């Protein structure tokens, strides 16, 4: 398939990766940096983030969603169903609005597409009607983060995908913190795209610390598979 093809050209070996982040949650500004590489034959993403305005007025985990889904390995039997793929290089826009539970939400807007050989995520962020003191800007959320199926359905309407999902982060009491995700991706293209039958990606996600780092950051270990279409 000439298409499937021209996305399996862009992605094979180790596509080098840059995030740019720029936040704005309740007036704490920030910027974040990442760089890292992606793997998609094995569904494989490492990345490393760097507050690069000072300390990061929010949780590290609570940005682990915003900060790849083109990485994402579909198995051979799902290749006509990789939209994310089949819109590169030209990229697609990711849009989300987070909702935590009993706090404020986070609406993003991303770029998703190649800069050369580098694949590039290009984010603005602006979260609003959060607690000074709850779960966020309180940072009272675990450094760790759980697995999650991410289900992905087509926009026919809009040539596009929308991703619904809810993200449960640990709370250092022992509760959870609901963040509940809508999300839209549309091509920034006007070629054609695959749209996708309902499937779902397999997130798991580890978070660490660089040894050698002083700056406030986040190490990202990701491995995506999507599934549900037998």
């Amino acid at each position: 398939d000439p298409m499937v093809s021209k996305g399996e050209e862009l992605f094979t070996g180790v596509v080098p990766i840059l995030v740019e982040l720029d936040g704005d949650v309740n007036g704490h500004k920030f910027s974040v940096s990442g760089e890292g590489e992606g793997d998609a034959t094995y569904g494989k993403l490492t990345l490393k983030f760097i507050c690069t305005t000072g300390k990061l007025p929010v949780p590290w985990p609570t940005l682990v969603t915003t900060f790849l889904m083109c990485f994402a390995r579909y198995p051979d039997h799902m290749k006509q169903h990789d939209f994310f793929k089949s819109a590169m290089p030209e990229g697609y826009v990711q849009e989300r609005t987070i909702f935590f539970k009993d706090d404020g939400n986070y609406k993003t807007r991303a770029e998703v597409k190649f800069e050369g050989d580098t694949l590039v995520n290009r984010i603005e962020l602006k979260g609003i009607d959060f607690k000074e003191d709850g779960n966020i800007l309180g940072h009272k959320l675990e450094y760790n983060y759980n697995s999650h199926n991410v289900y992905i359905m087509a926009d026919k309407q809009k040539n596009g995908i929308k991703v619904n999902f809810k993200i449960r982060h640990n709370i250092e009491d022992g509760s959870v913190q609901l963040a509940d995700h809508y999300q839209q991706n549309t091509p920034i293209g006007d070629g054609p795209v695959l749209l996708p039958d309902n499937h779902y990606l397999s997130y798991q996600s580890a978070l660490s610390k660089d040894p050698n780092e002083k700056r406030d950051h986040m190490v990202l270990l990701e491995f995506v598979t999507a599934a549900g279409i037998t």
